[PDB]
């Protein structure tokens, strides 16, 4: 498309959700091509990543990690207006994996504090994509503190399984998976530090180990559980967006299935269906589409479970509905043998 | 189906046989949908994992690590007497990957010591999945305590490739993989304890380290090696189902290939074919088919090679038959 | 094939280039299947693996971290000669994951310094293959000291996407991932060595961890960048082949995408597409396939991006051509 005609595009401004809500959006592309407008100021901020209090000097598009998720269709422009606000210290950008050119738009989104910067890509590939900040030579520093998100680009038509069969969600959530790796005293015990500068060399010996000390949804350990947990009913038909920007995990919906699974998060690619345990790996999202059948608590989870357990990367569903005897039933409750 | 129709259904009680080997079972289903009963008794027991002594507070569904394979088809119920002795010390429950609700039925099976339960599910996915205990609150403790095992619902036209043609198994192995963290002192000696509770909170560090100190299969190093490889003969096909409940492996068949792999374990699933290395998420079980072409040993490994020769990830088979050069010939033998 | 039917066949002979070249080859086959020479010597050398001037003694293949990719046909005949110089100290041998029978072909190819042999296999899979060393008793040793490369084995009508479409590559590259374990001091300072096996202790230590100290493309760190920095232009069609013989990895192109991606490395498993990162098992490779629409610096990495730009796996392409506006521009230049 020429210059001309990208700007006869209708435009669209998005009011962003954060995670692990999604902005409204069709499923179905209404209309031909759009540029899709998004704006994020970044906030450094501090933030607490479990129940202790621990604390992280976060690095957060929209003021959230993850970052919210982007959604526009196949072939739309996405737009960002991205703010570095003047009381940040660390410059910052944005790649974007779904993106073609300049290291994904983080060649030409370098801000200082104080600026902002305006990117259009063309969103060429469907699929759910990671996107995260990338300052050339801190990269992975930012990455680990948080700077990273992801956006779906929906096929025109809506998802589809392998065969053809459109696939259409009630409802969607958005589960960005975050490692930490906070550094501790000779105690064992986790350091809180005045600025975030402050942090940097201890956190990269953290770093270098491989070993993350939290891996977190939402931001800390059980984000989405108690009053923030995640949502259905049966019969009702979840899609679960999950991203990794920098560490591979295996989600798993304890006492349930992926009955499709983008494992690869990319939707020309056919889903794997009947999924126990799917893969994501560091630097990607995935995707993962099921028809929940029984009422009750469910966690969701990374399958490494010390990971999941010990670590934090554990959420919650909640479930009303109708129990199904015929999937599942106690012939015999425990009792004395 | 309605409650009379599930009532009527025959019930079938199946013997099960420790792992690496597999209960006897047909590919294709027998008749229509049954129950499938099977009976395990959890037991708490001290074993030892490799050649220095080292001994884990093994937690083991029907007495081995991993727990055996139980094989039913689609569209079958399993219907799972679960057993609890009171010489027991911990709570125990299981949840099966295979199954849809109540935490895979973590929810509805916790056993007390001396307590039991029956759990019935319908297997309404083909494919090999991970089961596992789980109580809430020490769930990897148990399952790097060895509570794992693994089911394959077969469908019930047996299974296919890609294309709709029949591949019909000589023989089945089960090699379930085991990440152990075993504690050790401050001179690297590996530590022993009276009973497993006196090991959870040195156990709960080692495991926070995301290091195992053993990686092993059929529950000890080298246990699938020397006069327990498993066998096979050249020209006979083999699936080798491979779990692993907590942590990724990478199955590699040394000397041979996995032709057909359903690395996901699902058979709705297209297999992928020709594979050197396939990979199986922390949480999940995989199968693999290969007709053997070449007699003689061969390596079957987590293929993280550090895994398989340092830490215990290494099994054999001995291959029976006929040597073919054209498919491997020493042109000149090593010589000065 | 008999052994008379093999001897009429065509030999060609292959001079091998340094990675991450590779050698001059066709992507549909020339003719029938051919026996197709290779030889490589084996040198134990020294090589510095990062601007600290860390060493790692290094057993490699052709003189390189990785070995040359050797290049063939699906149903030629790979004959290789392996020569161990008397210079070297060790015992080494190879394991091809392409080849059927003895271990890969490495309990054929025992050789000592002052040794040689001839082993030829049939290539009768499609895909790219990791090989490697794995002398019995010291297999990872060899392996993470960079004694491993890679195959590709072509369909004989060449490289197609999932639905027979052709694919015809204009470059190709190939990106061997190796994972080294660097023994320190009580310092945290890099300890050197006169000889490999004096490094042997120490290093197996730092192999039980898990953790590598250095993860590097083409045997160092920032190996692929500048000098050796991977080219391309607009338009052009590049073939990445990745491979990792001990660890996982995860290859991202930075700024592009993998259009067709065979993430298990076997052609006749339908490559993935619109890849944004794949992943490649410890023990196997891969293959993506991309076209170039914008010019500039790309970096392709493994997308932990601690393994990337921490311990130093990452590589550059340098593209030339025309800015693409429509793809991505800024629309206001970073600013007050
Ligand atoms: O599926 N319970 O980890
Ligand atoms: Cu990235
Ligand atoms: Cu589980
Ligand atoms: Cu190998
Ligand atoms: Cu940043
Ligand atoms: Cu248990
Ligand atoms: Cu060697």
């Amino acid at each position: 498309a020429t210059a001309a005609e990208i700007a006869a595009l209708p435009r669209q401004k998005v009011e962003l959700v954060d995670p692990p809500f999604v902005h409204a959006h069709s499923q179905v592309a209404e209309g031909g091509p759009k540029v899709v407008e998004f704006t994020m100021v970044i906030e450094e901020k501090k933030i607490v990543i479990d129940d202790a209090g621990t604390e992280v000097h976060a690095m957060a598009f929209n003021g959230t990690v993850p970052g919210p998720l982007m959604v526009v269709h196949q072939d739309d422009y996405l737009e960002l207006t991205l703010i570095n606000p003047e009381t940040n210290t660390l410059m910052h950008n944005i790649d974007f994996h779904a993106a073609t050119g300049a290291l994904g738009g983080g060649g030409l989104t370098e801000i200082n504090p104080g600026e902002k910067t305006i990117l259009r890509f063309k969103a060429t590939k469907p699929g759910v994509f990671v996107y995260h900040c990338a300052p050339p030579g801190m990269v992975p520093w930012h990455v680990v503190s948080g700077m990273n998100g992801a956006i779906m680009v929906l096929p025109r038509e809506g998802l589809h399984d392998g065969k053809g069969k459109a696939l259409t969600y009630d409802k969607i959530y958005y589960v960005g998976e975050q490692d930490f790796y906070v550094p501790r005293d000779e105690n064992g015990k986790y350091k809180k530090y005045e600025a975030p500068g402050d942090a940097y060399e201890d956190t990269v010996k953290v770093m270098r180990t491989l070993t993350p000390t939290h891996v977190v949804f939402n931001g800390a350990v059980g984000a989405l559980t108690g009053d923030k947990a995640m949502t259905a009913a049966v019969g009702e038909k979840v899609l679960i967006v999950h991203s990794q920007a920098n560490r591979d995990t295996r989600p798993h919906l304890i006492g349930g299935h992926g009955d499709y699974v983008w494992a690869t998060g990319k939707f020309n690619t056919p889903p794997d269906v009947d999924q126990e345990t799917w893969f994501i790996p560091g630097g990607a999202a995935g995707a993962a589409f099921y028809t929940f059948q029984q009422p009750g608590i469910y966690a969701y989870v990374n399958h490494n479970l010390i990971e999941a357990f010990e670590l934090g990367a554990a959420a919650h569903f909640k479930v009303t509905g109708e129990w199904n005897d015929d999937l599942m039933t106690s012939v015999l409750a425990p009792s004395g043998t």
